[PDB]
DNA sequence: CATCTG
DNA sequence: CAGATG
């Protein structure tokens, strides 16, 4: 946890750049399970020939971890971390719709800025049109203050449509964070589950709503479950307009919600620990369902949940309240 | 994993 | 349809 610290950030920025500017996705995962390795180790790298003794470590790495070991520095990590076309790529993927492949294309051609991608507008996609557009409000935190006045908004409209439908904003905003990257909106209706064959319009009716305010602003991916967006809260009287928010939205039949709306709440280590009790107290447990373990090996069958509360229960456990629900 | 692009 | 991105 930072007796090897540095043996497993070297490693990482090592793996990313085989993957984001080489193609090398072996070796990418190569340095993945090193640092995964290294990073539990009890404890202290003195040497690359020591480490080499773990798994996952070979020769190349081990190589790599004695330079370091003996130099504050790595060559190649130099290298890399001058290297314009490496920083081009880096950049470009912090727009909203370039992924490294589409941040090679790009720089092959000689995008290599914000700017660039401007002049080149005609090259980019919607998605990425709108990354571009709003980079900067893009990378602005949302601050809790602002997810309030959000939830408070969209929670009202969707009451409006129908009555029956059921919202929850998860993310951390829910484990009490005093601010989040998004809003994620989780959603369901009575009507829709497991079974009953679809209802797009379920989805399509809110969105919609939404729009009709104003609340959202555009649409980045619009399918029938799944609606990927822009929201932002109306400037009051004009002098401070807001950023513009990336806003999720998704229907889930009414069947597997809190299963949902457990998972998507985090954080990813409670889940794990809930994860591993629920194993423990005889079940499995994912992002829609929990069911009872048969011991041939494993076994089937949804238990039915109607809470958060059913969940525990199942499990046996204390009801943790979201703000609880860290690690 | 669901959606888009081409 | 494969392949990209979130
Ligand atoms: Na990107
Ligand atoms: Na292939
Ligand atoms: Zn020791």
């Amino acid at each position: 946890e930072t007796l090897n610290g540095g043996i497993t950030d070297m490693l990482t920025e090592l793996a990313n750049f085989e993957k984001n500017v080489s193609q090398a996705i072996h070796k990418y995962n190569a340095y993945r399970k090193a640092a995964s390795v290294i990073a539990k180790y009890p404890h202290k790298i003195k040497s690359g020939a020591e480490a080499k003794k773990l798994p996952g470590v070979g020769t190349k790495i081990a190589e790599k971890i004695d330079e370091f070991l003996a130099t504050g520095k790595l060559r190649k990590l130099e290298k890399i971390r001058q290297d314009d076309t490496s920083s081009s790529i880096n950049f470009l993927t912090r727009v909203s719709g370039i992924g490294p492949s589409a941040a090679r294309k790009f720089v092959d051609e000689g995008i290599k800025t914000l700017e660039d991608l401007r002049k080149n507008e005609d090259k980019l996609n919607h998605h990425q049109r709108i990354g571009l557009k709003y980079f900067g409000d893009f990378e602005k935190r949302i601050p809790r203050e602002e997810m309030l006045q959000m939830q408070d908004i969209v929670l009202n409209e969707v009451k409006k449509v129908d009555s029956e439908y059921i919202a929850t904003v998860c993310g951390s905003f829910r484990r009490g964070a005093e601010s989040s990257g998004d809003m994620d909106v989780l959603l369901t209706h009575p009507s829709f589950t497991s079974e009953s064959t679809k209802q797009p319009k379920l989805l399509h009716q809110v969105v919609e709503q939404l729009q009709k305010v104003h609340f959202i602003t555009d649409t980045l991916s619009k399918g029938e479950t799944k609606f990927m967006g822009v929201c932002q809260l109306p400037s009051k009287n004009d002098e401070k307009e807001y950023p513009h928010r990336r806003i999720d939205i998704r229907l889930i039949p009414k069947d597997q919600y809190y299963c949902g709306v457990l998972y998507f709440t985090g954080s990813d280590i409670f889940n794990k620990n809930m994860r591993a009790h629920a194993l423990e107290k005889g079940f499995t447990i994912n992002e829609y369902t929990i069911r009872p373990l048969g011991v041939t090996g494993v076994a089937g069958e949804p238990l039915p949940v109607d809470s958060e509360k059913d969940i525990f229960d199942y499990i046996q456990w204390k009801y943790r309240e979201p703000k609880d629900r860290s690690e």
